[PDB]
DNA sequence: TTCAACTGCTTTCGCATCCCAACTACTTTTCCTCACACTTGTACTCCA
């Protein structure tokens, strides 16, 4: 058997709120920057296809 | 009634000229160590 070298230590992250930006107040990227999680384009569509309007909102 | 340029769009996180220096020179900083020309008697006879 054989241990392969990429490993998951810089893979998880999790933030309650933290840091913004200064144009829009929205959460920062980043992976140790504490920053948040992308909702992006297709998972607003999925949010709509639920109907689920509060998800969304 | 058509040809030819101006036209925004392919994804989904995360990965990823001026300055410096070299070596060898020449020089300055000064402080220390003595000589070189001048002069009156004295000495050896000098001429009286």
């Amino acid at each position: 058997y054989q241990r392969l070298r990429h490993m998951v230590n810089d893979k998880f992250q999790v933030r309650s709120t933290g840091p913004v930006n200064s144009l829009t107040m929205q959460p920062v990227k980043g992976r140790k920057r504490h920053g948040g999680i992308r909702v992006g384009e297709m998972e607003r569509d999925a949010l709509i296809g639920h109907g689920t309007s509060f998800l969304l909102q």
